[PDB]
């Protein structure tokens, strides 16, 4: 449950060049004496966040900068400080996807966007549009081959598809995004998503093609296009496939819109070995020397360091990336960026196999992908006004019916628990010494100890937030009123943490407000 001192353990996805990047840290270790281990563990990014909130974990995390706001703000990043001089040999925007609350949480790597790749051997002419694949698939099957695999396992895939029409994760506007605004469910996502089922329907596709099987197919010749990043070019180079990477397809007109991921290298806060970690990833892994190596293990896509980056501008794959990236959008950092994917990961799955309609489907990955903020406005707002006597007097801006009437229904029910468990209630507030945001911050573990263990209801929830209301109320009278918003971001972490899949089968707040209902 501790990082070891003088060595450095590094986390990398298997799909990105471990090889390379071991190549460096023998590098390291020859000029230095430390040792560098370079693991692939499955699934890191969602390990990573469990092991290091242990003071556990790797020295060193790679990932896309869209999962690195989530571990900032759990306190698992140590806070990067480059100089001017070296921050200034990377491009900027690769340094603002990697900021997060202002400080720097990570360093980037490389610019990452998926493309279209095509067999010229096969598809001589790629097709323009997604419109035109089932006619292309239909003249191809009689040839024994088929148009297009690719990963239907990882939304990561299909979203440029969801988001062309109008699909969005979180809406962007006047250079901030609005949390509260999800595009999960609208009918733009709806007809891309419908598209996609439909070639399965249709038998274009499979729901159950995953990475390998589509990169398996693509590189034995027997379909004619798949959708993937830079990193999948080295197995393509080997297959000796005469390929090419180009523009996605357009839908009803407009480009397709890939989510792009900076990757990046976050430093574990509990790590013994942070000036190790800086000197490796400044002085040896992002130079032209280090990212060539690793680029030639597997690309990298357009790496964030200016001069290795113009070195290889020239790369046609390189350009129809960016490209691709162009027509896309960065991705947020913001943590909720964890529910939004497990919830698109579920809707897709689960439409693609039919378990589900497309209406069904992103019904609840909207839902799972609102689930964070909402729970906050409601549990904010009744901690609040329960400590200081009035209500908030703010819009409650989107879907501010369900929260209007979650407070209401709250407002009845959590003030009888505060009622009928005052001496329990009492009780657990003496045990608890609550006295600073210190011991706020100490809650999260009792908390979830408490509430994880034994039966999932909805009068239970109404006691995790009821006693909230009653610490709120505490923290008032000890002029301790700027603790009661974090306690409501914990109180909120902990429910939608632990009740996830629950409360998306109930319908969220609605079922809350439904079961309580006269
Ligand atoms: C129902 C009221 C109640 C409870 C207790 N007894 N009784 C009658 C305490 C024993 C009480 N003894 C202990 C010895 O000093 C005399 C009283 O143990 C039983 C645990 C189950 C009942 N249960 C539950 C529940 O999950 O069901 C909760 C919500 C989950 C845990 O939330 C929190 C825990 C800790 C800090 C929190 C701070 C917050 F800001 C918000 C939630 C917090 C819950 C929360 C508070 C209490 Cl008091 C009870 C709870
Ligand atoms: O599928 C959801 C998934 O999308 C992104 O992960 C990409 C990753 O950025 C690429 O580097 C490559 O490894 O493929 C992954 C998709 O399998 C997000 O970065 C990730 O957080 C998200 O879960
Ligand atoms: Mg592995």
């Amino acid at each position: 449950g501790k990082i070891e001192e003088g060595k450095l353990v590094i986390w990398i996805n298997g799909d990105k060049g471990y090889n390379g990047l071991a190549e460096v840290g023998k590098k390291f270790e020859k000029d230095t004496g430390i040792k560098v281990t370079v693991e692939h563990p499955d699934k890191l990014e969602e390990k990573f966040p469990q092991v290091a909130a242990t003071g556990d974990g790797p020295d060193i995390i790679f990932w896309a900068h869209d999962r690195f706001g989530g571990y900032a703000q759990s306190g698992l990043l140590a806070e990067i400080t480059p100089d001017k001089a070296f921050q200034d040999k990377l491009y900027p925007f690769t340094w603002d996807a990697v900021r997060y609350n202002g400080k720097l949480i990570a360093y980037p790597i490389a610019v990452e966007a998926l493309s279209l790749i095509y067999n010229k051997d096969l598809l001589p002419n790629p097709p323009k549009t997604w419109e035109e694949i089932p006619a292309l698939d239909k003249e191809l099957k009689a040839k024994g081959k088929s148009a297009l695999m690719f990963n239907l396992q990882e939304p990561y895939f299909t979203w440029p598809l969801i988001a062309a029409d109008g699909g969005y994760a979180f809406k962007y506007e006047n250079g901030k995004y609005d949390i509260k605004d999800v595009g999960v469910d609208n009918a733009g996502a709806k007809a891309g998503l419908t598209f996609l089922v439909d070639l399965i329907k249709n038998k274009h596709m499979n729901a159950d093609t995953d990475y390998s099987i589509a990169e398996a197919a693509f590189n034995k010749g027997e379909t004619a296009m798949t959708i993937n990043g830079p990193w999948a070019w080295s197995n393509i180079d080997t297959s000796k496939v005469n390929y090419g990477v180009t523009v996605l397809p357009t839908f009803k007109g407009q480009p397709s819109k890939p989510f792009v991921g900076v990757l990046s290298a976050g430093i574990n806060a509990a790590s013994p070995n942070k000036e190790l970690a800086k000197e490796f990833l400044e002085n040896y892994l992002l130079t032209d020397e280090g990212l060539e190596a690793v680029n030639k293990d597997k690309p990298l896509g357009a790496v964030a360091l200016k001069s290795y980056e113009e070195e290889l501008a020239k790369d046609p794959r390189i350009a129809a990336t960016m490209e691709n990236a162009q027509k896309g959008e960065i991705m947020p950092n913001i943590p909720q960026m964890s529910a939004f994917w497990y919830a698109v990961r579920t809707a897709v799955i689960n439409a693609a196999s039919g378990r589900q309609t497309v209406d069904e489907a992103l019904k609840d990955a909207q839902t799972g992908s609102e689930l964070y903020r909402q729970s906050l406005e409601i549990i904010s707002r009744y901690l609040r006004e329960q400590a200081t006597g009035a209500a908030d007097t703010a819009p409650m801006g989107a879907s501010g019916a369900t929260s209007r009437k979650a407070l209401e229904t709250l407002r009845r029910v959590g003030d009888g628990v505060q009622r009928n468990h005052e001496t329990a209630f009492q009780g657990m507030l003496r045990k608890l010494d609550i006295k600073n945001e210190d011991d706020v911050k100490s809650l999260s573990r009792v908390m979830i100890h408490v509430f994880s263990d034994g039966v999932t209801n909805w009068g239970r929830i109404v006691t995790l937030i009821s006693f909230g209301a009653f610490v709120a109320k505490h923290l008032k009278t000890i002029n301790q009123e700027s603790c009661i918003e974090p306690l409501a971001e914990s109180i909120t972490d902990v429910l939608v943490r632990t009740k996830r899949d629950w409360l998306v089968k109930q319908r969220g707040w609605d079922g809350f407000v439904e079961f309580f209902h006269v």
